[PDB]
């Protein structure tokens, strides 16, 4: 449910530096555990990118 | 008492934007260490909403 957020963001035609910063945030986030407190904050960050 | 607090979520009448946040951070709560100050402010927050 963050891999369906990969194909969610280019449904509207996302520009390229925004999606590169989104991929930088998600290779920060894929090493973050569900026990880490910042995963919901980064998911809120990606929802603010929608 | 974790399940007693989980029952007291739905016992009160506590509304719908707060409910999935309360259940998800309680979902964070049962797997992490209860002696933590993060666990202290979590149990304070999920005393405060209820």
């Amino acid at each position: 449910e963050i891999e369906e957020l990969r194909e969610r963001i280019e449904k509207k035609g996302m520009p390229e530096p925004v999606k590169e910063k989104a991929l930088k945030e998600l290779k920060r986030l894929e090493r973050m555990q569900p026990g880490s407190p910042e995963a919901t904050v980064s998911r809120t960050y990606l929802d603010w990118l929608l």
